[PDB]
């Protein structure tokens, strides 16, 4: 099965990612659609459990641009890309051993305000 997915904003281009349970690693390739720099309007892709999302997003906003809008040493973050701006791309590869069938995961952007629209479910199946 395939073990990668391409994601970009148009809102993400998908609101549901499925990871095949035979994948040992999974890769997300994020690209930035727009013409603004990352300090003005950046994007990232961040994965956590559904329950942990709000905490990751809220603490991330508080931590600010210098920290890529993530709280340092946030153990709730399962995987993430860096924050990117216009013309940039970033990929993250993570171990599928971090995911479990039946559990609910969310992916989202933690740039301030983006997670209302830039979010989706991730499922291991
Ligand atoms: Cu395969
Ligand atoms: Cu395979
Ligand atoms: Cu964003």
């Amino acid at each position: 099965a395939e073990c990668s997915v391409d994601i970009q904003g148009n809102q993400f281009n998908t609101n549901a990612i499925t990871v095949d349970k035979s994948c040992k690693q999974f890769t997300v390739n994020l690209s930035h659609p727009g013409n603004l720099p990352k300090n003005v309007k950046g994007h990232n892709w961040v994965l956590s459990t559904a329950a942990d999302m709000q905490g990751v997003v809220t603490d991330g906003m508080a931590s600010g641009l210098d920290k890529d809008y993530l709280k340092p040493d946030d153990s709730r973050v399962i995987a993430h890309t860096k924050l990117i701006g216009s013309g940039e791309k970033d990929s993250v590869t993570f171990d599928v051993s971090k995911l479990k069938e039946g559990e609910q995961y969310m992916f989202f952007c933690t740039f301030p305000g983006h997670s209302a629209l830039e979010k989706g479910t991730l499922t291991l199946k």
